[PDB]
């Protein structure tokens, strides 16, 4: 009994797929959704239909102004302002800030005031809000914190992998590269982008050397690896799934077969679920729907020697991350209401 | 005597290429450009680097605060209010309206007001402004018209074909389908499009059924075929170039051999440069950068009997259409500034 | 009261997806496969992981030199000469020819030579073998026919619809187009295509116009439409699913809504499972893994008048067809063992 | 005086752009082509039409069963057996082996057999044949060397950069990843690929881990870094232009500015034409048609510290390589003739 009641503000890509993960894992209960740029009737469409993840494997309709999903009514809102959503009346405790526009404790506090929702969870790396990665520092969550962060989805891939290698071979220093699928933030043709010019170029016809602090933010998830990690991104013409290309220096001399054994041991043990291990000839479509945060590709990895190796790990940047959002809630609820 | 002095508002896709089309024909003069979102710095980049048509053939730079393009200086503005764009100062007598917002004559007249833009040229269909398709209703244009429209890119492909077939076999009735490359109006991944839900889907993994106002608009350019034409569109994962698929009944008998030689005589004849004829094994990429408005494909056209055929005409939806913007001005300036 | 014993020749994308359909429907028992390019280990890989239809839904492994799927054992062979495949020892009574090398009756008699397979179904449209379409002329199968084809997948889409529209309102004539996905017969980059130059172009870069008799082949399954139907094909950068574009002149006039009503009933009638009817804002990726032969889109298709209408219908060119292959065999098992 | 007379075996993708780059640079003279699968008529269409690089810039016709290009004549052959090709009658001194079937000194000598061809160049890396990268070790060519290799596209990118680095700051140890466009060896959809399973997968649906022997191969070109550097590749859905992602440890402490200057100086100096330096916010498609082997991207490269950095260099994996083949030939005809 006593499941966590959850609400969502920002029904984007990384906000609808989080909703999918909820009815799958069944670890929490969604009760509310708010998005002013999306109509209610539209919402059923975007849930039922998805070009990446297929149609919803349940029942979706409308009960009397409420979105019924797999036999569960959810109230819908559409306030331009985030502090104009009455979470209390829906019974929501934890709000998911997936609009990605209120990524600060000051802005996200707009959900918490007037006693409405207790904790706010930002589905992006935050500057002031304490970021968390379910693999590593999910336990660092103290009850006195309201607005958290689940870091970036590249971070959710690298950080768990970094922990294993570092804790077992000691990562002296490393540089990361993520071959990232394109995201909502890109253009179908050479369009406007007054800030990030490269990010405006046609998404299908370009390899776009983007940037990311995800690897640099691994330091915030793993403090022992602070300033020892950073890296950039390549955004390539694929709808979903991404891979991390880590190259680093280990403290202990270890052969690749040794590395494999440790990772295989982690993905089976304490990281059963966050980290996964395979030795198959996979590509970036064998992971569409993977709940894991990192899938170590043993085969594609290469070792120059025993102190300098290149590692590769996949992740569903959309759905793996979505699941880790659902996990962070369960943990909190487990921690605040117990 | 002189060349027409031209200005451009809305440095979009179908706007930057119109510019690129001016330094090629060199039939007119671009003097001013206006776009609030895209600064001068950015304008150079957007012009110089293009994922579809390649790097600009020439030296694009800045000088003394204004934009320069192979020894010609272009004044630059960032006014969000068309009424406050100073065309009068710049010397812009002709303005191309490529923002998508302004379509009404009384709307496009915010450019004309108060001693600046002589004629307003809307690079999009207008349901009140007299639409005109060069090569068809070209000379049908009157000097007493303050705002005109060039209609859609697609309709600029069908009409020059429609005319030929009509003016020789008389098109009884016909339905058109255009397999269209995606446009800036779409989403790279499943996104918000409250009006047109299907154009909210991932443009790169989907064949998206649309509906265009290009086919009946041929009735607006060719009155004889008014109401005899209509048809919808298909958006597919290519960055540029589209093809018209015209299915129609004829009034007179036709051997497809005749229709061929009819088009060939119209391509090299009066419609030289507007309508083109080909027999080659062409594919969409074979028309990137093409200046033709319609390129009839001989072998790809199918014919059921002597009266009911299916024609096929290619076009660069971006660059072919941007040329007819330029040519129209040479016609106006002929008629409208003399 | 028995089940068909099925063998597969040609382990391409139809061959594998036919197998998936067999375990999804569980109406036939696949007992053998043959592909001189694909060994036992690889087959597992190709069955397990699939870029388009995701991972195999069930159990696949190997055992005692035999492929094992969901508990059923499947012999594996690598014969390049079809007359060298031991269909008798394998107990395969029905052989699926999907190599394309054997489409004629006599080139198909290899599997039947010297008491072996009883029947052979050609997944490719044939020149002499009796072509059929499930939902149109299933019951036209005689027990004496050794070779028999299942038309094309393009053919299997338009055929059910025609037996509705023409069956009710009569299309005096009609032309067809199919915006097809790309198939394994194509090239990643510009390459060789000796006899059909257009097909050897960048499949991801291009819209490729290709001829197809799959619309002329309608006359074979519906004699009444012999010479009344024919069409072409466009191939676009999408991995799977295609749409049929039918522009036909109807004898008995009907409004765009009257015809919708006709197709409704057909979806819930005897073709319940063949012809489907939808009214949703659908795009191509919605019908991935769909078992229908033809899904009519009421929102897409439009009508010029009452006698001249355009219809749009979707189909999974890979999986939908594979489903019909299965349905045909289990039907054949009914007759031979009646 | 005399210009290099060249023949091409295998008019595939790479052998077809070599011809292109030849007439572009006009530094050598192509006199003979051979490809059994491509006849004269087809050969012309493959030149006039390119999905990636557009139409060829020149008059290409056929004079008397012979291919005429820009006024230069080229005799064609469809000899499957390279030892049957009359390179002597054609007067081809330097032959380009562009089919991967003849990549050893014994297997390549069929061109030189019986006094015709006097030098042969392998468009792919070779086992025993000495490889060369123009700008790095083209001066190690000896008049005695009858058969050579130009390594691979990727090697020609990594090497000019590595030379600069290792010479200025010394690369202690290094690892490389190349985000590479797909090539003719891949499939449009999941197809057979017995030796390399991942490459069987649909080229345009997946990110595909592959292996390149182009990083250790630098070791054969620069022994100083043999065993000290290696790497792999990710295959992504793009038609052309790849990028190299080089992570390495510098023996000398170097700041990023200090690195930026290191490359800018060599791109203007002796590596002018080979290595290029840029600071613009570019993407892959900005390099289609680039005649450079390596284009250093400053804004995309990063530095963890003064001794651990990540460098990025673009390259047209199709046409940058073909230009170097022409330079390898021009260099030999010099040395060969003296």
């Amino acid at each position: 009994m006593s499941r966590a009641k959850v609400g969502i503000n920002g029904f984007g890509r990384i906000g609808r797929l989080v909703l999918r993960a909820a009815f799958l894992k069944n670890t929490v209960d969604v009760v509310s959704v708010n998005d002013p740029f999306i109509d209610l009737e539209y919402m059923v469409y975007m849930i039922k239909r998805d070009s990446t993840h297929g149609t919803f494997p349940g029942e979706v309709s409308t009960e009397n102004g409420k979105l019924k999903v797999n036999g569960k009514l959810i109230s819908v809102h559409c306030e331009r302002d985030p502090a104009n959503i009455p979470w209390d009346k829906d019974g929501a405790e934890y709000v998911v800030e997936s609009t990605g526009v209120f990524t600060t404790i000051d802005k996200a506090q707009a959900h918490i005031k007037n006693n409405r929702a207790k904790k706010v969870i930002i589905s992006a790396p935050s500057a002031d809000a304490p970021m968390f990665v379910v693999g590593v520092n999910e336990n660092s969550y103290e009850k006195s914190m309201s607005v958290v962060s689940n870091a970036s989805c590249t971070t959710n891939c690298l950080a768990p992998l970094a922990k294993v290698i570092h804790d077992k071979f000691e990562i002296v220093e490393g540089l990361m590269t993520t071959v990232h699928s394109f995201t909502a933030t890109q253009k179908v043709v050479d369009g406007p982008s007054s800030k990030l010019w490269r990010d405006g170029r046609g998404a299908m016809q370009n390899i776009i050397p983007a940037s990311t602090g995800a690897a640099k933010a691994v330091g915030k998830v793993i403090p022992a690896l602070n300033g020892k990690l950073t890296g950039m991104a390549f955004r390539v013409p694929t709808p979903d799934v991404s891979v991390v290309d880590l190259t680093c220096r280990l403290g202990k001399g270890a052969s690749y077969e040794e590395i494999k054994a440790a990772v295989k041991a982690a993905a089976s043990g304490p990281l059963k679920g966050i980290l996964e291990y395979t030795e198959d000839e996979v590509v970036s479509s064998d992971f569409v729907g993977s709940t894991s945060s990192s899938i170590f590709d043993a085969k594609a990895g290469i070792s120059l020697n025993n102190n300098f190796v290149k590692l590769v790990s996949w992740y569903d940047n959309e759905f793996g991350y979505s699941c880790r959002v659902v996990d962070l809630i369960t943990h909190m609820h487990k921690v605040d209401h117990a």
